[PDB]
DNA sequence: AGAGAACAACAACAAG
DNA sequence: CTTGTTGTTGTTCTCTGGTTCACGC
DNA sequence: GCGTGAA
DNA sequence: AGAGAACAACAACAAG
DNA sequence: CTTGTTGTTGTTCTCTGGTTCACGC
DNA sequence: GCGTGAA
């Protein structure tokens, strides 16, 4: 219990045994507090008390081939070892899955990426199932959900009914998934309500594509080392881009001029409305605060989707100051946020928000679809719940709810709220934490594909398909089932 | 002494840690076997002994911040330490460098890479001094100079004149040493000489850019995968860049014309003369012998700058049964041979080749300045060593070596043989590894470039301009000085 | 987001 | 009072959102 | 059969 | 070269 | 005789050779 | 002052 400190003597010839480590090994100086690097070293101190201070290490110290199949053994081991946690969530209709398609920047095989995620004990799963490649097939609808239920045979999961995936809108993976639930993500979404809408304000092509041509200018003359921060360049497949662009440029447009005037080439600058600049920076703000929400698989997203749509409609609410360039443009976003994103939004998305217990708002056309939808879903609940064994009614516990009275708290968890609440509402607030851990968009399955490139990289380039898939999951499994 | 096997119960748990280790923290499956990963685990296992099992690990280990301050301490540490050993060379001219410039593909600072090289005992020194941005200033001939001697400034390091240098034919580095000892990089030199000799030949055109086109496709359609050997591009600025495609393309030619029929695209290489195609390999195939040897610091290799000329005239020897556009290339190559490669050697070429024991060759026209040059180095090395105090002379020493006669076995070691000889040859044997420690490139300075950029990654992109240059010499010095 | 890294800028502490 | 050694705070820089399927006229 | 939409 | 990695293909060995 | 676990051999894939100075007419 | 050579 009570650990003992180390002499300094024996302390400071451990910082200098670590240091070498790094120099000679090339690893990066944060490799000194890897969470498995703390657990291994408490191993090998161990070994030491027992055995003695003169142990054949080089025996002792497995070789990098068997430690890469033991990451194939424990992994094969793993997906047993919860092969049931998982299959009782896909049951209990509380799961709920994102898949996307992504190519690796060396071999260039196709990869479908499937995560997973269901709510445990006040806390939120956010599981990689699987990174499988196609083997160079066709990316084909059919392909896909091929490679899909290969996944999840993984962990003897061959129904698939009654997960709610959420994809975004590429033809062929919104055709696998036509015969499940298929929710659309909302990034996406609100990407091409921007790129559209820039599409369809063109007078603003001019002052855009002269911030791009400063960017342009600084990184050929090899001048972003002047700059306290760089200018970011606009890359079209990247969120808010246009967004990153413009604030790096108006937080170092002082210096900018500056450096521009001194290499005479000030001309690049003085056409740029700088107003115009700050008004888009100020109106595609907001739009990151929901970007970066929408991205959260921590908490509850889902029930967030219809606000953050108020929030953009308020946004680019007219106004009798704008000019006219700036006037228009918050007329085509307030069109496409109506005709591209909820246009595509879905009952999930209202009956989300509906179980955001500030439950004032959508009181007019949607408590009738969304009593109809949540009425069903708790039926099909008790159903699957009765199998199981081998006054105050849902249609009452449904409206004793829509009328609790709660404010809106910084510190308010409304997920914190239904396990606290579990009591009163036994069957509604099962249905309720069934639907508010649904991602909001795909943001998990990039973030796979992230975490998959930081794998395969440059000298790592002969890793395997299997060695990737066996990494990524075991990674993903000791963070959600350990401490 | 004898070292004790721990019980197979205790040995598969560490293979169970160490896995753990690699999948949470994302580290290499390598990294269980470098050289100050087992010398760390060894140290932890003495903590065991004395102090028991029951170790406060967090308190015992550093955080990855005094990590990074301790080997910029250890750095100024070992260069102290060495300050000594190296201002001996030195003096005693038996000291040479190679410098040359680099950027980094993130900041994008100019570099100026310094190497040191001397002999030891039977063994070379391969010495990374140092890794100095030029903090974006111009890349002048001055503020070069004013950086390399602020890197040898760092040793105690002031003279300069007694260090041959070797770099290539850069403009603004080549006016840097101009004020000392500067010898050709031959590898920059052969490769000139394939550059202009196939500008030269346009006759040649059409089949390379054929293949070139060949590449072209397959990466493009993503058919690489189909190649058990993938095809490689040509990129001008690697050398024998055009020898690597022909041979990916004639190494997979079998399947590239399958591959290539399969897809109706069966005319992109029906036009193709594969026989000149072979051609082209079979001369280029020495050129990469050259190459690969020229590349050499753990060995002797500037005295075989002169007899890799040899072969290269060898290979080109006009042949009566070569076609028109082969016979051309071979004209122009010898000529290139002569006008660029051997229009830019030295004595010290042709004297580090006196010093090959197999010296019946340059009998002729070589032996008058060689014996003239030889003299006058041997004179400075008693001039220097009789101020170290506070019959068989040189001339006869010099014909003495000049009636030896040793075979060319293929284990002869020349660098053994003169320290095998520093016997009956006290200060002529000094001379000649004074003149075998020179590098014939400067390829050294290169991969101090590649082992730079193994550090200045994508994650690790913060990390600064000195934080490189201690890790990259202290990972130098644990390789020149320790076991 | 949510991952991997490094470090400038301070704040606490010790030795002197 | 100074320096000289450690520890924590907070900013900056990375990456995934991608490159061809499905469909309708 | 070919242009269009979304990656 | 001379660095960093991974793994297919076998070879040795053990358990059964 | 089978499998099932470890260890070694040898191939394949990376990167640096680079992006602007000096000079002469 | 501008094209050329070598990176
Ligand atoms: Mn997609
Ligand atoms: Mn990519
Ligand atoms: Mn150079
Ligand atoms: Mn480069
Ligand atoms: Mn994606
Ligand atoms: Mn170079």
């Amino acid at each position: 219990r009570e650990l003992k400190t180390v002499s300094a003597d024996c302390k400071k010839e451990a910082i200098e045994k670590c240091a070498q480590w790094v120099v000679r090994d090339c690893r990066p100086f944060s490799a000194v507090s890897g969470s498995g690097f703390i657990d291994m070293i408490k191993f090998f101190i161990k070994v030491g008390a027992e055995y003695g201070e003169h142990v054949n290490v080089e025996e002792l110290l497995p070789s990098p081939i068997t430690l890469s199949r033991k990451v194939t053994s424990d992994a094969k081991e793993k997906k047993a070892l919860i092969s049931r946690e998982i299959k009782s969530a896909v049951e209990k209709d509380g799961a709920s899955a994102t898949i996307d398609l992504w190519t690796d920047n060396y071999i260039k095989r196709n990869f479908l990426g499937v995560t997973l995620h269901y709510h445990e004990n006040n806390e939120l799963r956010d599981l990689i199932l699987g990174l499988k490649s196609l083997d160079f097939e066709r990316s084909t609808a059919e392909n896909i959900y091929k490679k899909l239920k290969a996944i999840f045979s993984q962990f003897n999961v061959e129904d698939l009914s009654s997960i709610k995936f959420v994809t975004d809108r590429g033809a062929n993976v919104v055709k696998s998934l036509a015969n499940n639930i298929r929710i659309n993500c909302s990034s996406h979404l609100l990407s091409n309500v921007l790129e559209n809408s820039f599409e369809e304000t063109p007078e603003l092509n001019m002052p855009i594509l002269a911030c791009k041509n400063i960017v342009k200018y600084f990184k050929k003359a090899n001048l972003q080392h002047r700059l306290r921060s760089s200018l970011k360049s606009e890359c079209p497949t990247r969120w808010n881009s246009t967004y990153t662009m413009l604030r790096s440029i108006l937080d170092n447009w002082e210096s900018v001029i500056q450096i521009l005037s001194e290499a005479g080439e000030t001309q690049r600058i003085v056409h740029i409305n700088k107003s115009i600049i700050q008004t888009m920076v100020n109106i595609l703000d907001g739009f990151e605060r929901i970007f970066k929400e929408l991205q959260t698989c921590s908490s509850p997203s889902l029930c967030f989707v219809v606000p953050s749509i108020l929030k953009v409609k308020e946004i680019c609410s007219p106004d009798v100051g704008d000019v006219a360039d700036i006037a228009k443009l918050k007329v085509n976003i307030i069109k496409n946020v109506r005709i591209i994103w909820e246009e595509n939004l879905s009952i999930w998305h209202y009956t989300a928000f509906f179980f955001y217990p500030p439950a004032l708002h959508m009181q007019q056309e949607k408590v009738a679809q969304i009593k109809e939808f949540c009425l069903s879903k708790m039926e099909d609940l008790e159903l699957i719940n009765r199998m199981s064994s081998f006054p105050v009614s849902p249609s009452d516990e449904f409206e004793f709810y829509r009328k609790e009275i709660v404010i809106l708290s910084e510190d308010f968890k409304v997920m914190e709220w239904w396990n606290l609440n579990s009591k009163k509402y036994p069957k509604l607030s099962k249905l309720a934490l069934s639907l508010l851990s649904i991602p909001a968009s795909s943001a998990a399955s990039e973030r796979t594909f992230s975490l998959a490139g930081n794998i395969i990289t440059e000298k790592r380039n002969r890793i395997g398909q299997q060695t990737v898939d066996s990494l990524l999951f075991l990674n993903s499994f000791y963070k959600n089932f350990c401490k």
